[PDB]
């Protein structure tokens, strides 16, 4: 774990599914769902969406291994849906410290 890092905090985005009732459902579970998301220091990666498909990944993962221990089995959709939303939050994390690069 702590060879990762985790960073600051957000609030919970907003994405459209494509079903306007799947965009709700993540909606009427969304007390819970991921706040915070799980990355590496600046170095290598420079990337859009690939500095944040691991990002996510490693994010979902922590994010379901421990919960299915709890009993609750995220099928394929409520994993995919954590995918979407924790991007959004992994780019709002990602960018938040290309600014702290730049302030040296």
């Amino acid at each position: 774990l702590g060879g990762y890092m985790l960073g600051s905090a957000m609030s919970r985005p907003i994405i459209h599914f494509g079903s306007d009732y799947e965009d709700r459902y993540y909606r009427e579970n969304m007390h819970r769902y991921p706040n915070q998301v799980y990355y590496r220091p600046m170095d290598e990666y420079s990337n859009q969406n690939n500095f944040v498909h691991d990002c996510v990944n490693i994010t979902i993962k922590q994010h379901t291994v421990t919960t299915t221990t709890k009993g609750e089995n995220f099928t394929e959709t409520d994993v995919k849906m954590m995918e979407r939303v924790v991007e959004q939050m992994c780019i709002t994390q990602y960018e938040r410290e290309s600014q702290a690069y730049y302030q040296r």
